[PDB]
Order: structure tokens, then sequence, then C-alpha cells
């Protein structure tokens, strides 16, 4: 019935992802939260960039621990550039059963009003921001807030730092962090 | 066997943003290795129903064990009265003469250090090392070497007023002193 909604490329998952996604699940109490991954946007293309295979086998491991935490590949899996919109439009169609809810960084939920029919986008899905504790979103938008203690990690500082081999050790889960070394990715 | 980094705090409980902070500043000052140190409970707490101290050892000791490079130091746990910074690190100076020790604080606590029992001679005995978050460093008349660490907002007491109100605390500290702290119910009622 509630189900929590966690897009990224997840090139590499990390903790972040993961803090996020349990702390949304108990505040809002979900039955599950579903990992949506981007495909990596045109302008940021090229090769040298982690194939979709690896990008999906990094998030599986880690995810594999968690049985209420899934894999929603319904945006990677149609043709190409799709408006979060379209994405909800076809999930909320799937699963008409289903009430999804939205979660951003509180960082964003100040350029909603720039995003792809975001008027009727809410009429499809509960925004959920997330605030450091102390804070609410103050926003012309119906959005849920879901307080979390910061953690200032990324899939970008993620790959800047296996650049300069520095240590990436409790930013991502251990099994991910194999898999990085074993296939020689960001390096 | 120069440079040790030390960590204080209650450790009640441990969690990883010490784990963090201690591997951060270690590759970062490459440090011989790092010593956490456990604070002596106060002694206006002493009878108030708070964590046992061999508890919080336990629990450090769990969070700890698989990193060779990370170790505990009991020197302000041999005290039973009340503990300040300046003497422990005083004494330790005399069992390792030959260390340079690397005292890590958070950035905020780096406004308060001014107000530190003795806090002139310590800085004689001490290097201090304050953590801060990439792009906004700290800034202080006293001497001390900046780390940036990507922020990592958790604390004990956090995590105390959680496990009370039996809120989840999942990846913010290890699972095995997780599990001990559910074994032996702590942070109850």
């Amino acid at each position: 019935r509630k189900i929590g909604i966690i897009g990224g490329t997840f090139d590499p998952p990390h903790y972040g992802h993961l803090l996020i996604a349990n702390e949304v699940y108990h505040a809002l109490n979900l039955e599950e939260v579903w990992f949506l991954p981007n495909q990596i946007p045109p302008h940021k293309q090229g090769r040298n960039i982690t194939s979709v295979e690896s990008r999906l086998q990094m998030l599986e491991l880690a995810t594999e621990a968690e049985e209420h935490f899934s894999i929603c590949l319904e945006e990677l899996s149609r043709k190409g550039p799709s408006y979060t919109y379209d994405t909800m439009l076809q999930l909320t169609k799937k699963y008409p059963d289903v009430q999804f809810h939205f979660i951003i960084g509180g960082d964003m939920v100040e350029y909603l009003p720039k995003w792809y029919n975001i008027e009727a986008l809410l009429d499809l899905v509960t925004f959920v921001g997330v605030a450091r504790p102390g804070y609410k979103l103050r926003t012309p938008y119906p959005i849920t807030t879901v307080e979390i203690p910061e953690f200032a990690v990324s899939s970008s500082l993620l790959r800047e730092r296996y650049k300069e081999k520095k240590t990436c050790k409790y930013l991502l889960p251990e099994k991910v962090q194999v898999y990085i070394e074993r296939n020689g990715l960001y390096e």
C-alpha cells in the first residue's frame, strides 16, 4: 500500500541511500522502499562510464540484506529520457493499489516548481523531503518532511575519492567496495 | 611510534561517527594508530540510571575489534574521581614520552576550547585536530590542525534518545554494538 521511492544513478550506491530509505520507511511506516535507478543523463554519458550492468549489481549488493528494499527497473527499462512524471504515471497504472512516496533531498524542494508536470505529479505521488533535524521545509507544495541526521556523502564524491585513491571506509557497504576494486571501477 | 590520535567521548554508545572520524584523521595525518579514550562517569551522575562503564567498554570493544590500528586507552577510567583532560594527557605524556598525541575534537567543540581546564598548559602537551566539513574551516587563535571529513551528524546522545523512544538506529552504529544493546537491554525506561 505505502511504498517509498528513491531515485538516483546509484553509481555507486552508498550508506546515504540506505540511511534515507530506512529513516523514511519507519517515520512514515511504509511496507517497502523501491530504489529507482536513473540512466546517466546524455551530457554525462561517454565511454569510461559505468555500465548499467555494474550499477545494478552494486545496487543489489547494497540492498541484498534488506527484504523490504527492492529495485524498480521501470525507468531504466523504458526507452530513454523519462520525465519523473512519466515514470510515476506508468507506475501508478501498473500498481494502482500503491500510494507512492517520492523521496528527495530538502535542497531539491526549492526547485519542484521547475519539475515537468509537477502539478499533476503531486496528484500521483506524495512527496517526502529530507531535512536536517531542527528544520522543516517551508514550501507552497504539500510535501512531507522527514528529519534525518546529515551524512554528506554522494556517488559523485565517492567516484572522485576512488580516483584519488582516497579511503572510502564507512561511506558505503563493504560488498560494494569489493565489487568496485574487483572490477576496477572509477579507476 | 610517534603519531597517535585520540578521540574522547562517553561512547555510550560508540557509533560510526567515531569510526569515520578516526579513519579519516588516520589516513589524512598518517597516524600510527588512533586511541579511543572513554570518559569517566561524572560524579554528579553516579547513581542515576546511566550505562555502566563496563558496558560502554564492551561496546567500544565490539565497535573496534575488526580494526587493527584502533585501540582503547583506559587512562581516564583508572581514577574514580572527576576526570580532566589536562591531567590525563599529562599522565599519557609520561607513560609514552616518545609519542606525539593528536587530540581530535569536533568542529563545534573548537569554540569551547578556551574554557577547558588548564588549556594553555594542555596546548603544550598535545596537537589538537579539528574535524571540519569540506569548505568551511574552523577559526580559532589556537594552533590546531584541520582535517576535512564528510559530515555525519550522529552522536551518543542522539542514539540514546532514539533507543528510549524505540526509534530505529540502523546504519548509525555497528550491528555488533546494536546486538549487545538489545541482548542486555541498555537504554530503556
